[PDB]
């Protein structure tokens, strides 16, 4: 892919070598160690072409006081996030799964995946060894967190600040590209988590470069707001998804936080990047999926005929935050808002795609949401449990560690076999019960900002001890355990799972297609007892969940009996039961 930014060949034996520095009077270019001036070639762009450059050959930018910086839109990092920079093939790696196109978004089923803690070596090279496994259990796309160079060599991903270079920790860029190639294979879609929001706290030198790159008043809750309107600005963000998406064979992005990209131009970032992916990737579809706390639907739009000229699911958190208050009790904070009558909240999302459609928001005083109803149930993408549900907590607490898990097994065949496109987090599948937990690797005056910024977020829960985010164990306590994954416990989990996943792709998934809107129904709802019918053109699908400790009765649900477990009852549900069902 050819970028306005970084160091690409022009030629078979050149590279250009590019940056905007509005901040700087000059700049030098010094590689292997020897340093050349760049040509300032207007409007605060830096340029030099040199000839001969091989692969592999290391290379910083040094500012006019002498000040030596990674480029910012390094493609690869030799070490750490602060040194050197290397000039990448692109053509090095050798595609062997070239005929792959993808699949079609109705059959998805995310999985989203830490690079780091995925396996004991957290490698890209050690996940391929999964993906058979993986494939086996009825996944079908794989969610990486976002592998954008951030300092040290433990994260989750999200202070990135080298946004087209993959952590050095997790590989080279090759090693990612033989991971999405082997997932190919094995007949996985892979999409990646990218952060266009904000940057990270350590090796971030933009601000020293071109303090305009960055607005004057605006700042997120993370670090200072993006200055989007500003064309080499716009050029650095649109072109990293494009550059992902070309350059890796990437099937789709996942927009972390797009609630936090504000921008006043005419045409919003957001809605150009999505239209420059539609017009630019046309051989496979592109699952563009985002991150937006609104609930609006404005980015979600669909054609007559089902396609999505913009962005293709929306997370549905509604989902997630009324399961959890259903299921565990807890109310604080974001919860709050699902703190009255969660069954009600959890039926109309199930039915309709979110439960906050317009309603004030108790946590913000302010209406929240648009109407949904129109929507696909494909353009929703629903979980019981990811990165942010399980690690914003004080101990990163798993929801079978605070539903149990016959509660957690119900919830997942819920999930699972429902309209809306599920996520699960990794592990989930055998029953894991390990924290995932909010780790970084930073020193000095940042990691005790960052340890005690970490332990101000519970402060209010004063007998609380969060754990040090800097801290290795934290890190290694967050590992998947795979000596659990093969135990007989775990095989039950993994055997429930793909049983679940075989009937959504026997008898869910070629309802989705022809399903133009929500077609969903709250038939009834009480206290732990939800059910729920979608009317589509190629059945009538319907749900009962009761998590109280009695029977309940239960409405009329047409057709055939889909899944029912523990058992199936005639006109009830038991306790800690679910009915699903088909009717033809
Ligand atoms: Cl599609
Ligand atoms: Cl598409
Ligand atoms: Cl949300
Ligand atoms: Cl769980
Ligand atoms: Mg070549
Ligand atoms: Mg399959
Ligand atoms: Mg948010
Ligand atoms: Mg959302
Ligand atoms: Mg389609
Ligand atoms: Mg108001």
């Amino acid at each position: 892919f050819c970028k306005s930014w970084g160091a690409e060949y022009i030629a078979a034996d050149v590279v250009r070598f590019r940056l905007w520095a509005t901040g700087q009077q000059k700049v030098m270019l010094r590689l292997a160690g020897k340093d050349q001036e760049m040509q300032a070639n207007g409007d605060g762009w830096f340029t030099l072409d040199v000839a001969g450059v091989t692969p592999g050959t290391e290379y910083n930018f040094v500012l006019s006081d002498g000040m030596v910086v990674p480029d910012p839109a390094s493609r690869a990092q030799k070490t750490d996030v602060n040194g050197p920079s290397y000039v990448v093939d692109p053509g090095s790696y050798t595609w062997r799964n070239t005929g792959w196109k993808g699949s079609r978004w109705e059959q998805a089923v995310v999985y989203e995946m830490h690079t780091g803690t995925f396996t004991p070596e957290g490698t890209f090279r050690a996940a391929i060894a999964k993906l058979p496994y993986l494939a086996e259990l009825g996944v079908t796309v794989i969610e990486v967190m976002p592998v954008a160079q951030f300092g040290g060599e433990r994260g989750w991903g999200y202070d990135g600040v080298l946004l087209y270079a993959p952590h050095s920790a997790y590989g080279t860029p090759d090693d990612f590209k033989a991971f999405i190639d082997a997932a190919h294979g094995y007949g996985l879609s892979v999409v990646l988590d990218i952060v266009l929001n904000h940057f990270g706290p350590e090796g971030n030198y933009l601000p020293l470069l071109a303090p305009a790159f960055f607005h004057k008043e605006r700042m997120t809750p993370w670090g200072n707001g993006i200055a989007y309107d500003v064309d080499a600005v716009r050029r650095y963000i649109i072109e990293a998804p494009l550059y992902w998406l070309t350059e890796y064979h990437l099937d789709g992005l996942r927009f972390d936080a797009i609630d936090q990209i504000e921008d006043s131009s005419a045409r919003h970032v957001l809605v150009e990047i999505a239209q420059r992916i539609r017009e630019d990737i046309t051989d496979r579809p592109i699952h563009l999926t985002t991150e937006d706390s609104r609930n609006i639907i404005s980015l979600h739009p669909r054609d007559q005929d089902g396609n999505a000229p913009l962005f293709t699911a929306e997370w549905n958190d509604d989902f997630h935050n009324a399961v959890h208050v259903f299921a565990t009790g807890e109310t604080q904070a974001y919860y709050n808002d699902f703190a009255d009558a969660p069954e009600k909240h959890l039926a109309r999302a199930l039915a309709e795609g979110f439960a906050y459609q317009g309603e004030i928001s108790p946590q913000t005083g302010e209406p929240r949401g648009v109407k949904s109803t129109g929507q696909p149930p494909v353009a929703f993408v629903d979980f019981i449990q990811n990165h942010d549900q399980v690690g914003n907590r004080a101990q990163g607490d798993r929801l079978i560690t605070l539903a149990g898990a016959e509660r957690t097994k119900v919830l997942l065949a819920t999930l699972l076999l429902s309209p809306h496109i599920p996520l699960l987090f990794m592990g989930e599948e055998y029953g894991e019960s390990r924290p995932f937990l909010f780790f970084t690797d930073f020193h000095g005056d940042l990691a005790r900002a960052v340890r005690e910024g970490r332990a101000k977020e519970f402060a209010d829960h004063a007998g609380e001890n969060v754990p040090d985010p800097n801290a290795p164990e934290t890190f290694q306590r967050s590992k998947l355990n795979w000596k659990q994954q093969h135990s007989e416990e775990g095989k039950a989990w993994l055997a429930f799972t793909r049983e679940l996943l075989l009937l959504r792709q026997k008898h869910i998934v070629p309802l989705l297609s022809a399903a133009r809107e929500s077609s969903g129904t709250v038939l009834q709802t009480a206290p732990g007892f939800i059910a729920v019918s979608w009317r589509f053109p190629g059945g009538t699908l319907s749900l009962a969940l009761n998590i109280s400790a009695t029977t309940v009765l239960l409405p009329d649900l047409p057709g055939k009996t889909l899944f029912a477990w523990p058992n199936e009852s005639t006109g009830s549900l038991s306790q800690h039961s679910l009915i699903v069902r088909l009717a033809q």
